[PDB]
């Protein structure tokens, strides 16, 4: 099982804390989005456009289930994975770290146009707040550890987790 599975909104730090936490532990980081693009060969966007939500989530759950069983390092879960009941079920029993972030800080951490589908240019703040209202209850439901990252620098978040593992 993974040493830790990181979940949270876009910009909460899943990729960043994931990479840094994995390095600290001397283990590897597996990003479900990356695993999906490498399993299929197509990009996230392409899968959504062609196949669409339902098909994506299905491929995603499949990748997530294999990761939870085969990966022993740090696992960073795609932000919408928890919307799938099957994923929430698969997570039961694992160490799940919910990286919490405010909407104001979250929207600002993701302003780099690093490909944020759900956060289209027009009124990103409103969209981000809506995303939070929808996803937060789910992250809270699957989390075994909650970590506020609002005023904590990345290294502090990593040390916080490391000390609790
Ligand atoms: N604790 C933090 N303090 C300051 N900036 C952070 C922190 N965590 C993440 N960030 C920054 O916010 C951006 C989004 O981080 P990222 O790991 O890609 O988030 P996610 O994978 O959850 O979408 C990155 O540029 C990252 O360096
Ligand atoms: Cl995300
Ligand atoms: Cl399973
Ligand atoms: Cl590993
Ligand atoms: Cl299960
Ligand atoms: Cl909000
Ligand atoms: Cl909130
Ligand atoms: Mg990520
Ligand atoms: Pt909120």
């Amino acid at each position: 099982a993974p040493k830790a599975v990181l979940v949270g909104l876009p910009g909460s730090g899943k990729s960043t804390i994931g990479r840094r936490l994995a390095k600290a532990l001397g283990v590897g980081l597996l990003d479900t989005d990356v695993a999906i693009e490498q399993r299929t060969g197509r990009s996230i966007a392409d899968i959504f456009a062609t196949d669409g939500e339902q098909e994506f989530r299905r491929i995603e759950e499949d990748v997530v289930r294999a990761a939870l069983a085969d990966h022993d390092g740090v696992l960073s879960l795609g932000g919408g994975a928890v919307t799938s009941p099957g994923v929430r079920a698969a997570l039961a029993g694992h160490t799940v770290v919910y990286l919490e972030i405010s909407a104001a800080e979250g929207v600002r951490r993701t302003g780099g146009n690093t490909v944020r589908p759900l956060l289209a240019g027009p009124d990103r703040a409103e969209k981000y707040r809506a995303l939070m209202a929808k996803r937060a209850p789910l992250y809270r439901r699957v989390a075994t550890m909650r970590v506020d990252t609002n005023r904590r620098n990345p290294g502090a978040v990593v040390r916080h987790i490391l000390s609790r593992l």
